[PDB]
């Protein structure tokens, strides 16, 4: 079967690079029960904090490379090497947050600490997968640390999310300060909606910080756990929660080796 | 002799550098004002950001037509194939100007997202004979283009009574009154001189959310703008009626409204 493109930009030009789809699957069309959007949207009254006098932010005078900046403290110390990339020694199973420079920083807009403020850099691609629907994947080669996309979809409450039937695209920022918040991505959602769970997968999520500073709402950002050869399918741990919920329905398909969800995996627990 | 005293004022938060030169005094580069691209909040205003209350429209081509809602929304879409507004434009009173945003079906790079897009010509800051900081064009200008936003401090109609330095003041007007206070945050927009003979007007215009208390003020060219002119609109009687008895104007049009002279006519007629 041929792999058919499909759709030049399923992001209809909103991010800085075109989105190709693809099928050389199935005879599934385009996905277009949901709104693409490139940021973060609200469908209630949220308020999120935008008070530009509420921002901590850095005096430096430099790009921010050193580890005076304040935003970079904040953040333990800015875990961004030179060419943008996560530094190796992040602690990428207990991840601090990062807050990145701001509108209230006297340093400028191309400093070293504002990678995921400035949007999607590889080329990436929505495909359909074999046993997963449709997925995404790279279109070269990346680096491991590199910023993949944000987590972006339609802002609700820790309450609204125990009411929506359809928990396919929820995910859960977790606030450890007040009530959680989350991110549902079945209306309206970005790229990442369509990232299937991988039992050994290939891109972290990362809790961030940039225009606003309001803790009930930070961002997700995913970077490659490894480098990434080109062709080879993103995807991130969903979660022991969302397969203690979703185990009821489907099993993982990943067959990763050490595949923690399959129907067999399960079914040798339940001895 | 001219010097330059800042490669670029917005710190690359603009598409373009806006760079600062002065040829005039020994005035360094102005610097008691944060500079920001985007207006700012310091206090909770409460805009309507709900996704959908957005009215978007349908369209799948470049949103020429006129089925477009959002050229409905605006009466029409007054821009031509190049972003610039039509001749036709009601210079003196615009109409609002709905732009196509995120719950529009059209592609980012419609017909209609002039003003989102952002500074395109290439502008200056520069120290003018007498009216301290300026703006000037760095290039030829066709009536219609889009120049910059008027960015800064929203505040409320009764925060605006209590500050006390006016000079950067803007009104958007209204049910719900509010105001761009410049003063202490501000974009390149803030140093736009008032002229008689204006070159630019402002337009109100919605594009992110269209909280009818918060139009953006976007600049654009009520003429052909030459190489080098100084970009200037008319601030109204407004401040003109608060400012006039500290400082008479200086743009010297042949036909000014405000200066020395011609507040002796009508007070010798008068
Ligand atoms: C598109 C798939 C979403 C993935 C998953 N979705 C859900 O679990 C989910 C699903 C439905 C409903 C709700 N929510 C509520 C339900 C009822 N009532 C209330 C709420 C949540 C997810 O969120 N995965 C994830 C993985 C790592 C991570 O990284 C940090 C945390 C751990 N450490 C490593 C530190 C870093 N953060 C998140
Ligand atoms: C440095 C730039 C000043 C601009 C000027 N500022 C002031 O005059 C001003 C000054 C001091 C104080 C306040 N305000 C408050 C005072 C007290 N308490 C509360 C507030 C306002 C301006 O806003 N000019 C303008 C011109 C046309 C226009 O276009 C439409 C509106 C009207 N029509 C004639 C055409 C359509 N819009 C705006
Ligand atoms: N490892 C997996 N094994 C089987 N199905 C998966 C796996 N990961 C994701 N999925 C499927 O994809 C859904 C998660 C979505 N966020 C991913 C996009 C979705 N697969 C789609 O094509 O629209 C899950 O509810 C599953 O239906
Ligand atoms: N036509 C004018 N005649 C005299 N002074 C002006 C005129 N237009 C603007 N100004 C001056 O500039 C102020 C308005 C500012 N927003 C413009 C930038 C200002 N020139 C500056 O150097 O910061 C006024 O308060 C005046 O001090
Ligand atoms: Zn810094
Ligand atoms: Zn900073
Ligand atoms: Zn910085
Ligand atoms: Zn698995
Ligand atoms: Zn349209
Ligand atoms: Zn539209
Ligand atoms: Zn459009
Ligand atoms: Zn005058």
């Amino acid at each position: 079967r041929t792999e058919k493109i499909i759709c030049r930009d399923v992001a209809r030009g909103y991010e800085n690079v075109p989105i190709p789809c693809v099928n050389g699957v199935d005879g599934e069309p385009c996905p277009e029960d949901y709104k693409y959007i490139s940021e973060n949207c609200e469908t209630s009254t949220m308020n999120i904090d935008r008070n530009i006098t509420h921002l901590q932010h850095c005096t430096c005078v430099d790009d921010c490379s050193s580890s005076n900046c304040l935003c970079g403290q904040l953040s333990i110390r800015c875990w961004y090497d030179k060419d943008g990339r996560l530094l190796q020694e992040f602690n990428k199973i207990e991840p601090p947050l990062i807050f990145e420079c701001n509108q209230a920083c006297s340093c400028w807009r191309n400093c070293k600490n504002r990678v995921v403020q400035s949007g999607i850099k590889v080329r990436l691609q929505l495909y359909r997968t074999a046993k997963m629907g449709w997925g995404v994947r790279a279109l070269q080669t990346i680096p491991q640390g590199t910023f993949i996309c944000e987590y972006v979809g339609e802002l609700i409450s820790d309450a609204e999310a125990d009411v929506r039937e359809d928990d396919s695209y929820l995910f859960d920022l977790d606030n450890k300060d007040g009530e959680v918040y989350c991110i549902d991505a079945r209306y309206y959602g970005n790229i990442s909606r369509f990232i299937n769970h991988l039992c050994d997968p290939n891109i972290i999520p990362v809790r961030v910080f940039m225009l606003h500073q309001d803790l009930r709402f930070p961002r997700i950002a995913f970077f490659s756990s490894r480098d990434i050869r080109t062709g080879e399918e993103l995807g991130f741990d969903y979660g022991d929660r969302f397969w203690d919920i979703k185990s009821k329905y489907f099993t993982c398909q990943c067959g990763s080796e050490k595949c923690k969800h399959s129907a067999e995996a399960i079914a040798l627990e339940q001895s």
